[PDB]
């Protein structure tokens, strides 16, 4: 895979963090931070030749103590899926 030209490594998580706590993390609240933190970047995201997605739940789930694939399933749980409101859609992995 390419390197994600996005410095995953050093974004700032709070968004997440502070809407999303567990153990019982709130579906439609975390899938909406995961969203707000995720969609700016789906041109990147969506590079599938590239290892952008990997790297963000990477970080995403190392910052924050996330089960991997819990905004995936939360947001496929959701009316919206996993779409951006701007009509691109994130990836689940
Ligand atoms: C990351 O952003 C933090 C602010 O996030 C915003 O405000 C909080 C309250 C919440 O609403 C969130 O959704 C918003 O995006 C910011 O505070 C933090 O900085 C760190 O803490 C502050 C108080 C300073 O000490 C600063 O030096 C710290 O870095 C940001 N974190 C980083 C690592 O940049």
């Amino acid at each position: 895979k390419k390197t994600c030209p996005v410095n995953f490594e050093f974004m700032n998580y709070t968004i997440i963090t502070s809407k999303c706590k567990g153990p019982k993390y709130p579906p439609k609240e975390c899938c909406g931070a995961f969203k707000d933190f995720a969609c700016p970047y789906t041109d990147q995201l969506n590079d599938l030749s590239s290892d952008c997605a990997t790297t963000m739940f990477s970080y995403i789930n190392l910052y924050g103590k996330y089960p991997p694939g819990l905004f995936a399933n939360q947001c496929k749980e959701g009316k919206e899926g996993l779409e951006c409101p701007a009509g691109s859609q994130l990836p689940p992995e």
